[PDB]
């Protein structure tokens, strides 16, 4: 190919680890060999294992050691209507740049949303629960506001404005679905998501902390959005990702990063980091996770080649939350960007066929 894998490197030295400080090598690196390819230190290589390793982990502590001492003014202020979480790719170490950060969420938590429907219908067929689940639901039943939800939300919005603006120099209270905060030891800027919780059939049924939903604040409307389970995708990437013996973080951000460098594909465009983590979290484990890093670029190429080619197989892979279908629309323009991908990912492959 084409490829400038020198210019390609600096390219992810600048968004990952600018000062080369040292990183922990994959195992794979010392401890086994591909099977399909001195290659290790061709550009090639570098480029693959930079792009696998992500950020260095100075950034991504950074942001984490921001966000807690936002939390702790926010706590101090009005930790008594709220719990403090967050959310991000950061908190999955899938983030490809340095300037990403994790987002703090402030959730209400005296009262919460929940499927009331969903509940009834779950608790009146108990043909097909589990005794465990059945007693879960019915204490969610048996359990189940004297204030205002929404009122609450409004006043925990305000007095967050009111308490960062006076704490921090600079904070951005004009966006709606969050306060933008420069926090400048260590200097970084948070997002504080405000939101309340949203209780489904499956976390009533198993009270897994992971599957609670939110609905996050718009103070523009003065309405909740549409309910989010950040801290499914988390807990699931980062599950499967030890299953997988530390190998789909790699999957996921060299894709990440093969999809900004290339020219062909917008950075904002139908395939995002959401698609991307149910792309490589729908592959069997069992057939990457004793494969060398090398060899997963050939594993990233098949189930690209496999999504392009089967309709019935790329119709029925879900979000890594369960609550998706990935392709189900746009999917004639997520498939452009899937072939550009898979593109990118031949031209590497053929590349480290010519350095062996």
């Amino acid at each position: 190919s084409q490829k400038n894998y020198l210019e390609l490197i600096k390219k992810v030295r600048e968004r990952s680890n600018p000062d080369l400080v040292q990183m922990t090598k994959m195992y794979s690196e010392t401890l086994s060999g591909s099977k399909l390819f001195s290659i290790e230190y061709s550009d090639v290589s570098i480029y693959i294992k930079e792009s696998m390793k992500g950020v260095a982990p100075s950034y991504t502590m950074n942001s984490k050691v921001a966000a807690n001492k936002v939390e702790a003014h926010l706590k101090k202020s009005h930790g008594n209507l709220v719990d403090f979480e967050r959310q991000g790719s950061v908190m999955t170490n899938t983030h490809i740049l340095k300037e990403n950060d994790v987002d703090l969420v402030q959730i209400t938590n005296k009262s919460s949303e929940f499927d009331h429907k969903g509940l009834e219908k779950a608790l009146n067929n108990t043909s097909v629960l589990k005794t465990e689940e059945i007693l879960n639901l019915k204490k969610h039943k048996e359990n189940f506001y004297q204030g205002n939800q929404i009122d609450d939300l409004k006043y925990v919005r305000l007095k967050s404005e009111l308490v960062l603006s006076s704490t921090y120099k600079t904070v951005d209270i004009e966006k709606e679905n969050s306060i933008y905060v420069k926090v400048t030891e260590p200097e970084r800027d948070i997002d504080v998501v405000t939101a309340t919780y949203y209780k489904s059939v499956d976390f009533m049924k198993t009270n897994d902390k992971s599957r609670k939903g939110i609905q996050i604040y718009n103070k523009k409307t003065g309405k909740i959005n549409d309910v989010d389970y950040p801290f499914l995708s988390i807990e699931r990437i980062n599950v499967k990702d030890i299953i997988s013996n530390r190998r789909l973080k790699n999957m996921i951000r060299f894709l990440k990063n093969i999809k900004y460098d290339c020219p062909h594909i917008e950075n904002k465009g139908s395939i995002r980091s959401f698609h991307i983590n149910a792309i490589c979290y729908n592959i069997d484990v069992k057939k990457y996770e004793d494969l060398h890093y090398l060899d997963l670029v050939s594993i990233l190429y098949q189930e690209l080649t496999n999504i392009i080619s089967n309709k019935s197989y790329r119709d029925n892979i879900k979000s890594v939350d369960g609550c998706e279908y990935i392709f189900e629309f746009d999917c004639a323009k997520k498939l452009i960007e899937i072939e550009f991908l898979s593109q990118e990912l031949d031209s590497i492959i053929a590349d480290l066929h010519n350095q062996s």
